[PDB]
């Protein structure tokens, strides 16, 4: 029955999340702004651990440093008031007409110039609040048109931009690191660095890649219809899963930003299972919007569904891997053998074996049925009886 | 008028292309199996340059060392006869039942071990036909609904295969180069290395990344709904586009393999641009399937189609970047500036420079309309003319 | 723990289901044919209720009436042997080159002529085995090309065809009825009557529509990414849900034909819930293929996952609607008011009210938050604690 | 050369078209709000025939009976001034927060009751501007993740609205006609009546189906990945295509609203065919949004684009069905026969007729290649020329 987020399951929420007034393509804000002091108070009280924020979430675009300083101060009084942390921080580069056509990769050069600056102004802040990850999400970087942007030129600029930021952090001797969060489309026709692989492949070209990793969003990859779990496992493979955005989505459509556990449930389980197994140590961060039909408490309800959800799955998959029956389904499915190396020690000398080609009996191997519809149904009950 | 191809087009075809028979996932085969000698011979007439292959396309499954040979002499005699060429070869590791859970990533060690052997057999052939590049498309590497594969182990396994692969290719002085051929799903539910990005990233974890590069299909990225051109741009930036597969696909759906031009017409204009404006010297490989409703010149004409379509598109893009009225418009939207460094000398001291930020007029800049809509119309009247 | 199909939960399987040898686009049958006598024996024993069959599943295409009669006889000996029923029957019109390009709507006229005949030959059989539904699935009816078929002409033929079949049944005084099962694509580019609505809208034009209804497949509608439950509720709305095809799928891709409960779990629950509530009385029919990695028992495992699955969901949704807390979430969500009529008795005289326009307080109504993220999470646990 | 539109094109634009400002789901507004008088005036220059509208497009939300009036005189004075026209009007029932769970299908009876009233207010206007047809696009009618709406009650409710609607329209002698405007998702997660089919079907359950018909968008069916032309064919067969919304969409993704020609170029050729070969006399309504990267002639040119593109496409299809070489090919693939009754006199006695079946040569017929690939190439060289 009653799963309890304890500020140590590392649940953190982007200020923009519960803060979403409900304004959409086709309609008016269905709710009022929340004050970041108010937010922090209330996530603390649900068992949260921290907030994450875009510059503008905190500090409204007009920056009278006076005003500005008395924003951060108000903020910071809550963090200790409540004991909440700010793990991660980002820049808003997609809501001001300026950004119409990107930031790092905008056509005009002072827009690329402004945009770094805007961002360098907040890494610092990211530093001071002791965040340990600085995320970067393209948003206005792609092509609302067609051949309106030469993508290697553009891909040069992405690089230039990232290569300058890493230089600053190095220089200033800051203890952050970056996380490129890719997205297929919405709002630009086609966004640049559109999947965990792209982002991942891109990082390899940067001066110091050891500084850069990814920040995948469940629903973002779902939007190109891909296995998220498979994508995240690649990230982990690369030593690159530096942060995660947990939310729900229902297959290829606009960014929905549903509650976590909502949308694709089986993929939630398979996700969580993995995060629990591959030891992700990071912050179980949530980037969802409680829907706009959904009310002052609706926000929190939706906030909390987020946590009940990682917590049940976390469990159902726990009592899954530990099912003796289940562990004898897995071996039946030769998952132990996947785990063995194909050609070990001293040997590219499978060349000289017969048991491998000349003599190998295909139809023997042919005959052995994979035994996965049975493992699947063990995991479909969440073990036996009960679901998950 | 009509745009006849010639050998210097570098237009290739898989034997499995024009030679597909109709065996869909729900029907029978609508065509007689055509033979190599025949295939090579009409291609040569159509205006084709090379021919590509699979082991099993050429050498029937269980054949002998002699039944092998006679195939190969025969193939070989007709290349010269026609002076056609074989710039690329590939291994079938997905049709036979032993390959039901995969080849390099089977949960069963001696199939893993058998797919390496079968591959080496073919490298050696490909090798001796002067194949310049060696392709590799999984197909059976994924999971229909997994608990069935730890994607972290498979990637261990996947890597090991290729590393083994690159040793032999170098062990053996061949002048060959690997090319991972991504695909999202079908036949698997989820295919490991589903796209260009994942693949590109993957190559960088390999132990000799220079022997790798990527072999994309238009339809295959289209199945994830990516932006093919965009995608090839990222591969031509990585300097990793070793070979391409030209195609037509009408949306996130089963692998169609429509003739090139077919599918996203417009996507196609931008590729020949990219490809033609970018210097791709590789072959224009057509991995398309002539619809099953069609007889032999049914077959013979779609394949013709494939080539007129590169050629008309070659044309119309060529002229796009030569309409004086278009060059105006490339300036207009500042494509020029995309092509200028953002902050060029050492140059992080870009930092106090009061115009980047302090004294920058976002209000002024925001007002700049991108002049994208008129560049897009221009490339529609293919410039100020008759269609693109 | 251990949910028991009792031949009265109406679980029935298409002979082609468990019978699937595993042959796909890219590979060889991974299994042998099962003999329909063998199948029937084995579904009986899992708690099934009946089999459904295409003509050709039973009676292999060459029809020596001698042979043929001694096929049906063999069959029919099992049905009473086991007590299994044949509720539904169909025609295979998509695997013979003949059908390359449709049946009812094929370009050539004797192919449309053959095809009715082929089908009239089996309605009779459908009659004799006492089936009560005769399903029709397009499959080869659509456009692998582009403007290769004039769709109103074609839509005339669909009509002609259906209008002739209904005439026969009327005439012969048979007690069947038809169920058009639509599909978006796979194998023809674009299939005609592609969604429950299309099929539904089409039925209205036929001479006697009272004879015709739909036979939706979960994964078919999923393939156009639509809500199945919403689609089925429309069918029920029309008095047209005449049969159902239960299977799983993972979003927009090729027909997967996964186990029921597999793919989109939340939509399974929402489906089942509804079928259980809207009183569907029909046969909980399954059209799935146990995957080709998946073995002689794998087949049955997968068969049985099908049933464990409708049976748990059937339960979790049972103890959902009956949760007092849940019933006080629903009222909180004004679902009782949806159920009330907007403008009743004698009245289009909302015209004369003020409480409806002139005086109506928007912001009052504006303010009331829908209370659906809370109902959702009740249904996300399956009530409380336990999932579903 | 260049293809100038004129009034007899019957090309319309929504005021919300060229007048969109940029407010995306993640950015601010990139444009000043343009006024009606302005809108009507440049359209008139562009070469436009009519203008369509929403209540709130024209008359600002809470305006008075006088603030109303002055708007209307003003709109009205500029129609004549320019002699433009208003063939269609529509009600905004999706932007204001009172419309957060829907209009006709809100789970709250006095919003339901308020959306009927607001609509009647506008029918009366539309009515007195000589609007020929009255559109209706939900947008807020669906569920983001439902347990939230019984789709059976909503359809009860949905039906009731429209029936009420058709009474007044007839009660009041207006010469108006309803047109349900389908859409799959966005802003809702799932939108009731997601497509042409569902809508078409729906109209037949209404109590005066003749006052209904359908208003499709290219992008909206494209969001379900249907086959737009196909879809419009089904509406022109039902004789239910009252009005169309021309557009560009690049795949199963958020509502783009690209200029017509934009998106599926090729889909577009087949529509003007269909539309032009089929006699649609209705307006060619452009519901497109000028990308936010663009200023006023940014705006002004995409909208120009929309119209040259119908016109070039009009051309190229016209000529398609006039290439003597094409008419050969329509014969070749027997388009002729599709257009002949299958079994024409009374004619079920088609039954013994030994050629339909007994004496039919399936083997002979199967061998007929459909000559689809060459008809498709012909409509590519738009015939034997320069592009389509
Ligand atoms: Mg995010
Ligand atoms: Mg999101
Ligand atoms: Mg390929
Ligand atoms: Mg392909
Ligand atoms: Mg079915
Ligand atoms: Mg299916
Ligand atoms: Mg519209
Ligand atoms: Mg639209």
């Amino acid at each position: 029955m009653s799963f309890q987020p304890t500020p140590e399951d590392r649940f953190t929420f982007g200020l923009w999340t519960v803060g979403w007034q409900g304004r959409d393509p086709f309609g008016d804000a269905t709710r009022p702004a929340l004050d970041p002091v108010e937010t922090v108070q209330r996530l603390a009280e649900l068992g949260a651990y921290g907030v994450t924020f875009h510059d503008d979430d905190l500090i409204p675009f007009g920056s009278s440093d006076t005003e500005r300083e008395s924003h951060i101060k108000r903020f910071r009084q809550a963090l200790d008031a409540t004991g909440m942390t700010v793990p991660m921080a980002t820049t808003n580069l997609f809501t001001h007409p300026v950004f119409k056509d990107g930031g790092f990769t905008a056509n005009d050069r002072d827009v690329r110039r402004y945009a770094l600056r805007k961002t360098i102004g907040n890494i610092d802040l990211a530093a001071e609040l002791g965040a340990k990850t600085y995320v970067a999400w393209g948003g206005r970087e792609g092509a609302e048109s067609g051949g309106a942007k030469d993508v290697r030129d553009a891909l040069d600029r992405m690089k230039e931009a990232f290569d300058l930021l890493g230089e600053y952090v190095t220089a200033q001797g800051y203890d952050l690191r970056f996380a490129i969060e890719p997205k297929p489309n919405e709002p630009r026709g086609d966004i640049l660095l559109p999947t965990v692989g792209h982002a991942l492949a891109f990082i390899e070209r940067l001066e110091r890649p050891e500084l850069y990793g990814v920040n995948p969003e469940v629903g973002h990859e779902q939007m190109a219809g891909l296995n998220f779990p498979h994508g995240i496992a690649q990230a982990l493979w690369a030593g690159k899963l530096f942060h995660i955005d947990l939310n729900g989505q229902s297959g290829i459509k606009y960014d929905q930003d549903l509650r976590f556990g909502a949308g694709d449930l089986r993929a939630a389980f398979w996700l969580v299972d993995l995060l629990e197994t591959a030891g992700y140590e990071g912050p179980r961060h949530f980037d969802f919007k409680p829907p706009r039909t959904e009310d002052f408490d609706g926000v929190w309800a939706s906030a909390a569904g987020c946590m009940r959800n990682y917590l049940i799955l976390k469990d159902r998959a726990a009592a899954f891997r530990a099912d003796p029956e289940v562990q004898e389904a897995l071996r039946a499915a030769r998952l132990d053998q996947l785990a063995q190396p194909t050609a070990a020690d001293g040997l590219d000398a499978l060349l000289a074996d017969r048991a491998a080609f000349e003599d190998f009996d295909v139809d023997a191997a042919a005959a052995r049925g994979m035994a996965f519809e049975h493992l699947d149904q063990l995991a479909m009950d969440h073990l036996l009886g009960a679901r998950g």
